[PDB]
């Protein structure tokens, strides 16, 4: 049974060998790194500020803030919570426009809007992070800072946007699946976050909790035709058919695609294990077993391989760690987390994506990645 349930979580580097003293100092390293004062992804503006900067872009992106504002929340850090929400609802949250309710998906350091398009992994994020800090600390009297009503806010426009406007929701209301971008009818298999909904159709508007649980339905059984039967990987972008949708390039196995694995792993450690969560991971990890990380490549789904190289191989080697939990007693699950621990985070201007996905892991796989309940 899930953490969900237990309230216990699953220590696994403890439970592969590793001592509770340095998985203790790895966390907080990892944590330091990347929102300690060492030119590093979070900067501090002023005394009520705060952005995760997409160091490769040289923006700041919603997936960013709501990776940001779900690691503080979890690291029990209200003061960088709230520095970032407060920039996300002062430069990004969208007043104007078809998109008006939604959060531009990026916008450079000083503020300025590249875009009135949002990222709806962004949005869930930002959900979910701010019914945990409405949990661990309290709704705030002043606005942003009333966390849950914030969160079921947002997640009401998500999914009822267009009934009172030309504006339109992040999720089909049809086929219950997340959008890749709200005026499209397609998805992005990374996106798709089950235990999320799960979660949000105890906490959301009452008159959207049965919407959510179709959801997390909807999307557990798009993740089986998404991913591909053999090799377990799943494309940057598919159709609600599930097939790859490549018109621009984004129907092979990618940098969105590594965090499939994580989420797979991360709601069979919330919600429970399942037979095809760890025959999927067994899959991604067979695939990779023979392959080394400086070779990793974009492939097809089907493993055929591109000449171009992953542009993220430490965010890929950290996934691929994470979905271990949906698969503990796996063939590859022991080498996958040691070739994690192995691995250092990554350096560079274009540490951004790989390391959100390295402090991820790290939480996760140490059993702190929790789900904070009222
Ligand atoms: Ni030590």
């Amino acid at each position: 049974e899930g953490a969900f349930y237990t309230r216990e979580y699953r220590n696994l580097f403890k439970e592969f060998g590793y001592s509770e003293a340095e998985i203790q100092e790895r966390v907080k390293d990892t944590w330091e790194q990347l929102f300690g004062d060492n030119p590093k992804i979070y900067y501090e503006v002023g005394d009520d500020l705060g952005y995760l900067l997409d160091t490769g872009n040289l923006d700041v992106r919603t997936e960013g803030m709501s990776y940001g504002m779900m690691m503080a929340v979890q690291m029990d850090r209200k003061d960088i919570f709230d520095r970032i929400w407060n920039w996300t609802m002062k430069n990004m949250y969208m007043t104007e426009g078809v998109h008006a309710g939604y959060f531009a998906w990026s916008c450079q350091p000083d503020g300025t809007k590249n875009s009135w398009g949002p990222a709806p992994d962004g949005e869930e994020y930002f959900a979910l992070a701010l019914f945990f800090a409405s949990h661990r600390w309290g709704d705030g009297d002043e606005q942003p800072f009333n966390y849950s009503e914030q969160a079921r806010k947002l997640l009401h426009t998500c999914v009822h946007n267009g009934e009172g406007g030309p504006g339109h929701p992040m999720w089909n209301r049809d086929n219950k699946l997340i959008k890749f971008i709200p005026e499209v009818e397609f998805s992005d298999p990374s996106y798709h976050l089950p235990h999320f909904y799960e979660l949000f159709s105890l906490w959301a508007n009452e008159e959207d909790r049965v919407f959510w649980k179709e959801a997390a339905e909807a999307s557990r059984e798009y993740l089986k035709i998404a991913c591909h039967p053999e090799t377990g990987l799943a494309p940057e972008y598919a159709y609600y058919d599930g097939t790859p949708n490549d018109e621009k390039g984004y129907g092979h196995f990618f940098s969105d695609s590594y965090r499939v694995a994580a989420n797979i792993g991360l709601d069979a450690e919330w919600f429970g294990g399942s037979e095809w969560s760890a025959e999927e991971i067994n899959k991604i990890q067979a695939f990779f077993a023979d392959k080394e990380p400086e070779d990793y490549r974009r492939y097809k789904i089907d493993g055929e391989p591109f000449e171009e190289k992953s542009l993220h191989p430490v965010g890929l080697i950290a996934t691929n760690a994470m979905g271990s939990l949906a698969s503990v007693d796996g063939p590859y699950a022991k080498a996958n987390v040691d070739l994690f621990w192995n691995t250092p985070v990554r350096t560079g201007n274009r540490r951004y994506y790989d390391n959100c996905l390295y402090l991820f892991a790290m939480l996760a796989l140490s059993g702190n990645f929790k789900i904070w309940f009222p």
